[PDB]
């Protein structure tokens, strides 16, 4: 029993992070089979960061301008391109400790683990998610980009984050693998504001699920709910809406408890409305929405 | 920016995972060097719990009926011994993947990484603080004994933690990797309550100075207070007594912040007199203390 914020084990990952440099700029990159990925503003010196023409730029770059360092040993460099936000260095060594991996791009709502490195370091590793706009709420400091996000199934490393940079309100932004940025965010220094950071609702529920098969009932009541009622509610909170597709998501969860998807609503719209009273869940004093349906599973079932 | 429940990177203790079995019972090991270490309640049988004498169950085992598995090889027993309460199973391989590496015993307050493990398997990774009453509040399943809780100082290892048993309140104990439980906790099947689980005040002051580093400045007051008139509302609120080694250790973060840790903890004063009144700082409605004021620093300064 107990519920903590459980991130994947690391090794896999750690056995794949490098340092890279492009003239006065150091951050991290990944090295699967031959190719080192990193972002592409490793490129831009104090000039660059307001407005920079990454295609210019980068026509100003050769093969031995960009430094991969593995541990303490340098990695030849024999190709470079740009893929969207991304650079791919070629280099002559395929990394022998690469595991089995996928690039997957995830939806919000969707957690996975970071592993927070410095100059191809690994500091350290925490659980995040990719918030409904687009943001991850991480920890990160100046350094730390080219850190990775991904999951693991069994020894599958999915990489779904690359971190590339911090807004002016302290929460951060990055691309999935090809390059893409999650969210409407550019690397360029400038005003971009993130959108309002609603609070996963499927993601509450699973964590509820959990908080009831932890033994922490409190919050349960004798009331029910519809979809449509629990999503008035929902909406007046900031919630994100919930669907059939989140309900089916639920069902194990609902399955394992015996508590009805809209019962669990019914508690959910009451803690909304009433608020905690000083009581807490699972150690928690807010309603936790960095569970997924799939994460409470794999917690209260020991997946390895 | 930002500020997470971070972990070490669990790479170099996932290298030390293995499965052990006797009899009926299988259990997690960290095998380091020839020596694979795991609870000593691997020999009891269903009817051994209640009551079991681990030296008189022990004669009946020999070397060969402690099997231990390293991914899916076996690996040879050739001595075993028990010391307190874990034994160190003497294999004829030394593993190959053995770090650097210190057996340390923990004070109450202090933080580590558990790698949750089962059937020799890593499964999750998440912070831990040995309470005030030597409990962990972990995330451990039936078979996750012998998982493990360290600390990593750059290259080197520290272990303080071996997991043994969950307390019928779904808290959990264990002992260092000497085998001494922590707290008075016995590997028996028995009546065993936890003592009050205060809060560790110097690892809320802690956090509180990582939330000013980090923009969340609402709760600073124009007040400060006194060690004594600090500790009058801290025994009021079951927290633990703040000592002038606190304060001396908290000293780099009143350096980096400016503020007296006096003033701090005047700061804390009022939170606990007056609530968060339904705001939240660093992301949490309660007062955190499973971070160490070298937590605090090592995550704000990017150490790998
Ligand atoms: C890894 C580089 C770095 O530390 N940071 C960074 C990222 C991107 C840029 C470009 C060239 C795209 C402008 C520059 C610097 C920062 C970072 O994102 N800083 C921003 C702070 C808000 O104004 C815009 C620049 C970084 C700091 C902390 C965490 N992650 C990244
Ligand atoms: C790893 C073994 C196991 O799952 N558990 C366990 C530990 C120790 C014993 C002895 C032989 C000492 C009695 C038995 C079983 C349990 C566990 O500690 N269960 C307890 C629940 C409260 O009553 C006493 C037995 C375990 C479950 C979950 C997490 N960690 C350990």
């Amino acid at each position: 029993s107990g519920f903590r914020k459980m991130a994947f084990p690391s090794g896999k990952v750690e056995g794949c992070m490098v340092q890279v440099t492009c003239g006065t700029t150091t951050l991290n990159g990944l090295w699967l089979d031959d190719v080192v990925y990193c972002p592409r503003h490793v490129i831009c010196t104090s000039e660059d960061m307001l407005n920079p023409n990454y295609e210019d730029l980068l026509i100003r770059k050769s093969n031995h301008n960009f430094l991969v360092q593995a541990g303490n040993v340098q990695l030849r460099v024999i190709g470079h391109s740009m893929q969207n936000c991304v650079l791919k260095l070629k280099v002559d060594t395929a990394n022998p400790k690469t595991p089995k991996y996928k690039f997957v791009r995830i939806q919000p709502g969707q957690t996975f683990s970071v592993l927070a490195c410095y100059n191809g370091s690994p500091s350290g590793v925490y659980q995040c998610a990719m918030r409904p706009n687009f943001t991850i709420k991480g920890s990160f400091l100046n350094g730390s980009c080219g850190s990775v996000g991904f999951n693991i199934d069994y020894d599958c490393v999915s990489f779904c984050y690359m971190h590339h940079m911090e807004l002016p309100t302290g929460v951060h932004a990055g691309t999935d693998l090809e390059g893409n940025f999650y969210g409407p965010f550019v690397d360029r220094q400038t005003a971009q504001a993130a959108g309002t950071d609603t609070t996963i609702t499927v993601n509450v529920l699973a964590w509820l699920y959990a908080a009831v098969i932890n033994g922490d009932r409190w919050f349960l009541n004798r009331f029910t709910t519809t979809l449509n009622d629990f999503n008035l509610v929902a909406m007046k909170y900031n919630y994100e809406p919930l669907t059939q597709d989140h309900v089916d998501i639920l069902g194990p969860l609902s399955a394992q408890t015996g508590i009805a998807v809209l019962d669990m609503c019914a508690s959910l719209k009451e803690l909304l409305q009433n608020g905690m009273n000083g009581r807490t869940i699972l150690g928690s004093a807010l309603l936790e929405d960095e569970f997924t349906p799939f994460d409470v599973v794999r917690q209260c079932s020991g997946v390895t």
